[PDB]
């Protein structure tokens, strides 16, 4: 019989959502070389993933609209292009299906989609195929979407530090951690917030939900809770397969610079590429770094250099590196790094915990506030920056607590314990190993 299995894949076609889904598809395509995988992005998301990359012969790339009519210029905020894509609806997705079917000469038999592309559920339903939802965001934020009314009621009535005890396994989460998007009602709602708020009703319709994380690190009662909501909850290890990686010239010599530093002594600072911190927090971070005296590597956008204090880069040049880009996975895996100062993006958090690097957290948007709370209060591998915003004095105190002080010993020790839990989770008898196989068979069986 000819194998006619044909998986269509819909990334949420933006930045940090793209590599984790490519990573999972590369793994699936490698273990099932007789199965077609059709990866359907926009022109910009496709350029972002596939420009310098070799892809296996069973992965084909197709292009659909980004929802930005020619001549339109989106404003400079992170939501507009999300809305415009989401506004293209299931018919734009079915244009992708059409291209995939025409090329492969195979009907689609299964859809994997980033959970935010909720219109692809409608597409799966039309085709009568299983819909597999992929979750690359903070694992614990799944629970919020089944409890919006309780959460909204609490956030409006109770104190900012009040705990969300109604979420099993997540009683350490607080009102102040809740993503603002899920609270906005009226003019402030966006298509993007409305899409996320539909997840409580969308996700139970998935044949499975695949979480991009380590089951062993999520609170076991939260896992049990989500299992009770979903048809199937599968964890697949987020670590990159060899095929995901594209070698890089470390143009800044970070690694060799790090080699000259002592164990767990260096602060690595990065706000990721979607956040622009308020200018005064950028100044704060620089003042704190200089005054701390600690060695540091700060991956900082070029356009932000002109707002650094006059002479800061120069005065700190003999102990600090301020650079536009670093090989972050290699930096975080370097034994000289003693703390990661982070906005708590999901990939950055995954890299930090898997490498035993404790964190100082300043969440900026979306569900980063959930991740920050998990880090400080559940895993206890870090602290939210004293003050909740970067200030010179508060950040100097957090730096000191984690890098040097006895009071930070527990956190440093917990970071090592969690590294060891991750090493054991990615092992061959990890349950993620079983879950990956389960996912493979769903696709086999489709």
């Amino acid at each position: 019989m000819k194998n006619k299995q044909h998986v269509a894949i819909f990334p949420f076609p933006f930045g940090s959502h793209l590599p984790p889904l490519l990573n999972l598809v590369l793994k699936l395509a490698h273990i099932a070389p007789n199965t077609s995988f059709s990866f359907i992005g926009t022109h910009s998301s496709n350029a972002f993933l596939f420009t310098k990359r070799h892809i296996p012969n069973n992965i084909r790339v197709f292009t659909i609209s980004d929802g930005i009519p020619e001549g339109h210029v989106p404003a400079n905020n992170p939501i507009e292009k999300l809305d415009l894509f989401l506004s293209t609806g299931p018919d734009n997705l079915r244009k992708g299906i059409e291209l995939a079917v025409a090329e492969t000469k195979q009907s689609v038999t299964c859809i994997i989609a980033d959970a935010f592309v909720t219109s692809s559920l409608l597409v799966a339903q039309t085709l009568n195929v299983p819909w597999i939802a992929f979750w690359p965001n903070v694992s614990c934020s799944l629970s919020l979407y089944f409890n919006i009314d309780l959460i909204r009621d609490k956030c409006s009535k109770d104190a900012k530090n009040a705990t969300l005890d109604f979420l099993p396994g997540l009683s350490k989460l607080r009102v102040e951690d809740v993503p603002q998007d899920m609270l906005d009602v009226g003019e402030k709602e966006t298509l993007f917030s409305r899409t996320l708020n539909s997840l409580g009703v969308v996700l139970p319709q998935a044949k499975a939900v695949v979480v991009n994380f380590f089951a062993e690190l999520d609170p076991p009662l939260f896992v049990k809770y989500m299992r009770s909501k979903l048809q199937s909850l599968l964890y697949v290890v987020p670590l990159p397969c060899p095929q995901l990686l594209l070698p890089e010239i470390d143009s800044n010599g970070c690694l060799s610079w790090l080699d000259s530093k002592s164990s767990r002594s260096v602060a690595y600072v990065c706000f990721g590429t979607v956040v622009s911190p308020p200018p005064q927090e950028v100044v704060a971070v620089a003042e704190a770094l200089e005054e701390s005296g600690f060695p540091f590597v700060w991956a900082l956008k070029e356009s932000l250099l002109s707002i650094l204090p006059k002479g800061f880069v120069e005065r700190t040049s003999t102990r600090g590196k301020v650079v536009s880009w670093v090989p972050q996975s290699h930096v975080l895996s370097h034994g000289s790094v003693g703390v990661f100062v982070t906005h708590c993006g999901a990939n950055s958090v995954m890299e930090s915990v898997s490498n035993g690097v404790p964190m100082i957290c300043r969440p900026f948007f979306g569900d980063q506030g959930i991740a920050a709370r998990v880090i400080q209060d559940i895993w206890e591998v870090g602290v939210i920056v004293e003050g909740k915003v970067f200030t010179k004095n508060g950040f100097v105190k957090s730096l000191n607590l984690i890098l040097v002080q006895e009071d930070g010993k527990k956190i440093r020790d917990n970071a090592l314990k969690v590294k060891q839990i991750v090493q054991d989770a990615v092992g061959p008898h990890g349950q993620a190993a079983e879950d990956f196989n389960t996912l493979v068979e769903v696709i086999s069986s489709s």
